[PDB]
């Protein structure tokens, strides 16, 4: 055995988790926020216009768009000379290739018009779909940014934007490497009207690689126009890692890395056979239901670390010819998703240890704690929760179309949380409605901590009455 | 039965939540939020004027007033043309008629000015009110705004804003169609005095309709000017949705609110046959009691939305002749009031859900809670209770002259769920009163836990003797 | 009894409450806010130049002060005229009498020189005292602008700023009824230096009249100049009313008045017979303790309001010659301290209202939680408190020179108990000590909650052994 | 014993309690805060130029640093003349000596460039370390501002910065005394490019003294470079006093020293031998092992004390020549530790007042709440703990590239703590991961107060069984 089962049980557990310990200190660099923060704030909070104080992160109209493609845009992608053309960003971000502007539009006469207004009214335009999506040329053709490109033509993906999710076809042109053609681009693009009433999306696209620390950064400026009118920013900044095996600490975390999934291997195996004619019950004990979501995180882990290895080489052939565009938005996704798959890995064995402390004098308290008290909560807790629900309801249905927070009902979920945890905008909901906002307001506080000492107050019953 | 009976009660309440649901869903529409946002940002946020940074939010004076009729609001309202004179505003608004201003004032010599200040002051003029209300010409007359028209002439309803309730009547003028002619009039409006002493309440309407998504736009925009000086701005930015029956979605959501009725009528019949001889002790055990408030809620809203879909036609006779001002007040009022009542209708029902849960083997668990424990809290709780108004009273003594989130009493009241809560602004408090101020705040956090925490150990104890 | 003795007393008791709950409605005017609110914003925050974006709220040195002096302060204090010289700010405020500033200045060489720095500085100001204030004229005398005036021939009292407490003495100069004379004599005071090196203190007084609304409003804008250098601000606008017995309704109020001191002297009469041999041990109870509080608190209140009566017409011995300035500052301050009182008082009655409902079946309700629960945390409740003043102690050495929240050691309470609340700061903790402020943070959080759920562990148990 | 020895252990505490409060209060001045506030105000918040609105606080480049060296910094450092070239700031502050600007450099070549790419980038420039450090001339030698010192030969020590922490050597430059000749110095440090692509830091020192209160300020200004570009400012402001022994309060506090000493020699003393055979097991009760912590402190508090005294008059030899750098940086560095020593060691001596007011009947009280309550909290309450920090590891692998709250790990922790307190910044983690953002936060604040309630429960229950 009992003793030295357990003892083995623990010190394979233990170097499991040093091994996935230093994995995730290896992979995860320092100081990466100042290289997307200098990002951000060269390109979101300079002013367009050095007459006028408005940035992306603030637009409001096509005017607006059209003065920042001109303006900031140009001033913070091309850096004069540092006492060649290839623009050090910084002085030391060496801007990569060329950037790249693509629009989405959608039919006219893709409408319904009501019979009444039929006289005044005369072109409609639905909003963003895949039905509604246009595929014709426009304006004066002559090249390719007036003519419609397939999404597998175009090597792009579906971007999920703000209001709705996006292809990644369409209308795309690719600007210069240097400041002067870049601009005659964009005025000739301003002055044959490219952007009327049709847009439903705009994309800009580059990258950069600082030398000093091995990273890539991919910026994907994104501007909705929506079918009311306006326009809505979007930034998102995503820094890369393509070249590894540079310095000794990167065959050490390979080492690493192939001992974890010997581990991994050790695990599943020694895990499988014993789900076998004996212990064949193992859905229980919470425990045993665990190690499989281990696995299962750990394998697909894994899977997507060889598969994002082995396009670092395939889709850098750009070295060869530093005159296109070079598309990096899998790269970047696939860090997204391999980021969050180690991170809730990482999590999960680290909240798995409460297994092993439980077998020393603890199972009183641990047991007791999690079985008796942890699991009538679970019953008797709906009421909390209908409730909760049935006031996110009427808070998307009186606010939502007055209050950011209130719209996209989720976010009612996430108001009400922060209401209950102390953060309070409360002028806006006084400002939208003057008799159900403070209506609702009181009542929610009230009831929320009138039912939860309840709750409390029952439990504590039940408990002396046990 | 028994079961068959509770089983048929259950399944029919489920078919009346989801047919409510599928009617909610279909009638709230989807990001709606962004064109009253894109509305909101072009009038409210744009300043009066290219030097200077005064917008309307916030406005100082009538000569910011005056700044902003003639442009700010001019500016955002007629659109040159896109590539006729309709101005579709952000290319896809189509301001419908004409806007129309007015305003409200009061008499000279409604005061009672005391004996001593009688050589230096020899003008006075009360707070609006309904008897102190002007009704005589003033300046050359030579049109309709120098003079006055009654509340039944002038098709309009009464307003209640910030500091008072506005009658609906007044002076008032129609805006011209284009940019010029509009500017004009209010050039000659400011040149012969027509804001001067006596004015109490300014209003500004227009509207305007998407074509796009089907949706109309009603802004008012109230400027109040206190008898004390100065002005108060506010908007109410509100969309209307007047054409139904467009597609297939439309006629299938007629369809369900025909059914609802349907289920609204066999429950009423269903539950005023047994509130008879049998049963006829049917005021208690708070389900039933409940039962007359869905149906009373369902049948006002019933009778709302079939009031409000016979004027639909009637008030759009302007579609005749575009060239007067479209009054479209009364709808906006009682969509409020629908959405209101529908929410409220639908939070109720929600939350009915409790009876039926109740049946499997929860009865123990909701038993207690509600018959040992969510009595005996509303029993001794005044005392939280009493002193939370006295506490309120006091705080509207001491501040409210000098803390605009003290003025207006029952602010008090919101102000301290805040303070308990944790949104705190400490900061106006200790600049108001150097004394008293830390002494309520802090004797107010202190007490209101202390005698929680007690009536928390007298409900224990009571439990522990019960 | 019995029942006939406590329902006389509960009858006349709320005959009192009403009584005083009608006095205070009826002395508390409603809208006042807004009046205070327009003088604020017109006086502190308008740029004080058109060029600069600095106001009277953020003040940094004596070149500030100066442009403010003939900026900003000139332009809204002297209107222009309405469609004589009166000055009717925002057209009907009426600017009353001349307006009046006056410094405070200290003595050269009042200081101990250390011998080592003896070469280099010949000058030392103290900080402000009554020793060390000054009291001989300075430059060009030729007026009382450069003459020290007594604070018994300048009519006025202490004023207790920021930094000190001001006797009210000093040197004063009265501006003038027009524009162009007082900006004569500000410049003339500006190029004769009159503040230099050893002003202290400025105070800038004035008052205005509402005539549509009969409420004074006194002003007293006060800069200080510590030793160090800088200046510091503060307005304290206060609103008065002096002219009473305009409308019925003040007579009603002075007839409400007249049986509350009728009631005042009705209850201190039927108590004071009663503290006799018979209940001689009066002291106790906690209720028959509170009645004297009342009695106390009513007459004091009563002494102060017919000790500002009979000086509204003394003092209004301006209205004869309106050239002078007009002293107000002793009608506001009792205005102040009558409002303090009356608060107090009616929350106090509010609170006594528990001796009558505890008198029908409630009286088992609060035994526990008044005679055993409200008394045992008063016990073992002093560790929550001497760890409380330690932490505010430790945090007024730490923080208190870098942090505005920290200095004035009271000052630290109160940010605890704002910490405690929720309204955390913690980027300055951040930034003034990078070890100690994160770990007091941390510290305080933690230990707080567990010694508070400690004590309520203790509570419980003892209530469980008892 | 039993009552005299408790007594007398009693009287002896207050009076060393006495003592040492006397000490604090006489060594902490008061109005402190405003003095460093006025020098952050003038040397922070103006803006580098008259057109451009940007501070020190928020630097983006190096021409930002440029502009402001020759601008706003030359502006607030040298006052023209007060009706000699002294430089009286704010007319009572007399910047003492020069100014000192210091820079830190790295080796070119110092990274490892990939072989890829060999043919774009052909130069590299590591992180600031000491074995990076570059030690050779650069640019025209001429002088000391091209030369590497070292540490030695230049008094200083290192530097704790925001990225790094730095040596203390590097290319330095004296100042002038005068505006015109420290404009001409930087000029020509602009013009000979200084600052160029392998800068990693820049200090700026000096110090002012104030007449009227007699205290020191030491200013240090710290811009770092980071390898990915922009810059990150840093300040310090640190109040001294150097010479004592001004005025009699001096002369005792010296005697509350003194006497302190006596006391603390007295108490470890009679500590000392009570440690011997009898009672020899004194390393329990947490009362007897508190005792030597305050010793402990006290004897490292008095050896500051007297260390930092002997060195007043040794580095103040720059009274004979005025015309150099005075170095003061030890001297705050000393303060500093000296204050946070003083306010642990009361803090201390604060909280161990507690074993005084046990010895009255108030044992019952902390019986089993410091026994049986303070003591099986802190056995079941790792749960809380092992799941704190596997969700502060999960949101700095998720955030923390993205979201400056989340960055350098131990604000990960501080970041969960606001959270739990109701500090909420939601925007930023809904903008920066929108389906990991907020199922994170709902899932930490849900489990935190589900398992701090469930714990609750187990110890209820426990003490209901017990
Ligand atoms: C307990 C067991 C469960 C385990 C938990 C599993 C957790 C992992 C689940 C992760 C789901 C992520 C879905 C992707 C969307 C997203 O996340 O992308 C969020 C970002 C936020 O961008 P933005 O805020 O800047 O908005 C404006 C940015 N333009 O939008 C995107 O760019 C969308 C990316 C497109 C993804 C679609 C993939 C199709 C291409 C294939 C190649
Ligand atoms: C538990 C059972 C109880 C059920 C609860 C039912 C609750 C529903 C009750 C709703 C009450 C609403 C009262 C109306 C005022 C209002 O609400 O309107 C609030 C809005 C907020 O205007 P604003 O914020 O824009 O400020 C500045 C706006 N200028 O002012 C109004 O325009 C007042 C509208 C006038 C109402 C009367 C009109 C009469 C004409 C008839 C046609
Ligand atoms: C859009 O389609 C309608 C369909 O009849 C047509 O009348 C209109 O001219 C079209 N508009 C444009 C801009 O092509
Ligand atoms: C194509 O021709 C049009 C006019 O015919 C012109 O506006 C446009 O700039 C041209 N494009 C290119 C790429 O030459
Ligand atoms: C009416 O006449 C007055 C002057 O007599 C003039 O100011 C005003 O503009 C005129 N109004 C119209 C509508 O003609
Ligand atoms: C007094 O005389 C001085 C110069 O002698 C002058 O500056 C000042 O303005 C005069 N004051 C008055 C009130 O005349
Ligand atoms: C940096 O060192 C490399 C090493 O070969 C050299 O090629 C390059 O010219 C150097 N750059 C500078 C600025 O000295
Ligand atoms: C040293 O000489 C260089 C040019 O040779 C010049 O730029 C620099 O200013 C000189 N420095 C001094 C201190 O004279
Ligand atoms: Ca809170």
């Amino acid at each position: 055995k009992y003793l030295k089962s357990v003892l083995r049980e623990l010190v394979t557990y233990l170097l499991f988790l040093i091994v996935l310990c230093i994995l995730t200190y290896g992979m995860m660099s320092s100081n990466v926020y100042y290289y997307t923060r200098m990002m951000s704030q060269l390109f979101l909070d300079t002013p367009v216009s050095k007459t006028e104080k408005t940035n992306f992160k603030t637009l409001s109209s096509m005017e607006d768009f059209w003065k920042f493609t001109e303006g900031s845009l140009l001033d913070g992608l091309y850096w004069k000379m540092q006492p060649d053309n290839r623009s050090f960003i910084f002085y030391e971000n060496l801007l990569l290739g060329v950037p790249r502007i693509r629009q989405l539009r959608v039919r006219n006469g893709s409408c319904s018009i009501p019979q009444d207004l039929r006289d005044e009214i005369k072109e409609c335009y639905d909003v963003y779909s895949v039905s509604s999506e246009d595929r014709a040329p426009f304006g004066p053709r002559n090249g390719t940014a007036w003519i419609y490109t397939s999404e597998k033509d175009l090597n792009g993906s579906s971007h999920w934007g703000i209001i709705a999710t996006y292809s990644g076809a369409g209308y795309y042109l690719d600007l210069s490497r240097t400041r002067e053609e870049t601009a005659a681009q964009v005025a000739s693009l301003k002055k044959n009207v490219w952007l009327d009433r049709g847009t439903r999306a705009t994309f800009i696209d580059f990258s950069v690689y600082n030398a000093n620390i091995n990273l890539f950064c991919v910026v994907r400026l994104l501007v909705e126009f929506p079918a009311t009118g306006g326009v809505i920013p979007s930034w998102q900044f995503q820094p890369l890692k393509l070249i590894r095996y540079v310095t000794t600490f990167d065959f050490f975390l390979a080492a690493c890395e192939i001992i974890f999934c010997f581990f991994i291997f050790y695990y599943v195996v020694e895990e499988i056979l014993e789900i076998r004619i004996h212990k064949l019950h193992y859905f229980r004990s919470f425990w045993n239901c665990l190690d499989v979501v281990i696995v299962v995180l750990s394998v697909v882990a894994i899977g997507i670390n060889i598969y994002r290895t082995s396009n670092v080489e395939v889709l850098l052939q750009f070295l060869e010819d530093q005159n296109t565009f070079p598309n990096f938005e899998h790269l970047a996704y696939w860090q997204i998703q391999f980021n969050n798959i180690a991170a809730v890995t990482v999590f999960f064995v680290w909240i798995k240890l409460f297994k092993f402390i439980n077998f020393n004098r603890t199972m009183s308290q641990l047991s007791t704690t999690m079985s008796r008290c942890a699991k009538d909560l679970f019953g008797f807790a709906i009421m909390p929760f209908i409730i909760f629900l049935a006031y996110a309801q009427l808070a998307y249905l009186v606010f939502g179309t007055q209050v950011d927070d209130f719209s996209t009902f989720q976010e009612c979920i996430f108001t009400q949380f922060r209401i209950i945890l102390g953060d309070i905008n409360f002028a806006e909901i006084e400002e939208a409605n003057r008799v159900l906002g403070p209506i609702y307001f009181t009542t929610f506080v009230f009831f929320m901590f009138f039912i939860l000492l309840n709750m409390f107050l029952a439990i504590i019953n039940d408990t002396y009455s046990e």
